[PDB]
């Protein structure tokens, strides 16, 4: 016979290292939901007046984000010509202040909430409600589509790289959308909307909860520099990545602490 291998009396020991790293990471950067994201955007507007703090309640989804962007751009086009707006209105903003934001904006920060299971807008909202009630993130995810109007650039940011679909499939969908926007919101010089898929690799490695904060951090990097290469200059170590992100979150949460709730800043 052969000597049986030793089986340790510790069920989970083989995973300790990975479990420990994840626990540390989840603790450093917990989930950012719709409400704190909105506050952060309001705050970002005070720093960068070009950013319109679009409401995240309810957020866009993969089923309606294009229609949502088109409604907004059509309304901005209308405001600039003294025409009436036709799109759905914000709940925390007066109609007049909203028109002022539309006139002034050069950048739409479009957060999209996503879950693999729902197959309609309505079912996505239902899934969102169930998860909120049980206090669970689950397989849900935040994505950011930046509509840079001034540069005519659509920037898609997935901190999980390919959670919704392969990057080339999203590139295709967004490239078709970009040519639609060329007709909807035409440029004088005929410059075409271009598309950027921001992440070449998984950004939030080791976390199931840091997506919201990652979206906001990338947005802030983009606001600092619309050609930011920050994603390429990240620490290789995932814990270190989230340590820096934790510093961002802390700074943001401090900055909005005494800012007014449920109301847009003046344009
Ligand atoms: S910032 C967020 C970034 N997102 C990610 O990183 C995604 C990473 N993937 C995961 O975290 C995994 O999906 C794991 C760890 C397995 C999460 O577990 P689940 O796959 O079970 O998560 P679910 O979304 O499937 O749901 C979990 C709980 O929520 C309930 N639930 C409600 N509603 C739905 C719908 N419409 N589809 C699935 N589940 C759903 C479930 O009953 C479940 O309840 P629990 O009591 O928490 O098990």
């Amino acid at each position: 016979e052969d000597l049986l291998p030793l089986v340790p009396e510790q069920v989970f020991v083989e995973m300790y290292e990975d479990m420990a790293r994840r626990q540390t990471i989840e603790a450093l950067v917990p989930a950012w939901d719709s409400d704190i994201i909105f506050k952060c955007l309001c705050y970002f507007h005070t720093l960068y007046p070009g950013l319109i703090p679009l409401e995240t309640f309810p957020p866009a989804t993969i089923f309606n984000f294009k229609q949502k962007i088109i409604s907004i751009l059509e309304d901005k086009k209308a405001v600039l010509r003294g025409e009436p707006i036709k799109g759905p209105l914000p709940i925390c903003c007066s109609k007049e202040n909203y028109r002022r934001h539309l006139q002034r904006t050069t950048l739409l920060p479009v957060f999209m909430w996503y879950h693999p299971t729902p197959k309609t807008l309505s079912d996505t909202m239902q899934t969102m409600k169930q998860l909120a009630i049980k206090g669970s993130v689950g397989a849900s995810h935040w994505l950011l589509v930046i509509v840079d109007i001034q540069a005519r650039r659509l920037v898609y940011f997935d901190s999980l790289y390919n959670y919704v679909m392969p990057p080339e499939n999203m590139k295709k969908e967004l490239q078709s959308f970009a040519q639609q926007l060329d007709q909807v919101y035409p440029a004088y010089d005929s410059k075409k909307f271009s598309v950027k898929i921001a992440a070449k690799e998984v950004i939030q490695r080791g976390s199931g909860s840091s997506c919201g904060a990652w979206c906001c951090q990338f947005l802030h990097w983009y606001l600092k520099d619309p050609l930011t290469d920050a994603l390429n200059d990240l620490p290789v170590d995932s814990v270190e990545r989230h340590e820096n992100l934790a510093s961002f979150v802390q700074a943001c949460e401090a900055a909005v602490q005494d800012l007014p709730e449920l109301s847009w800043p003046e344009a």
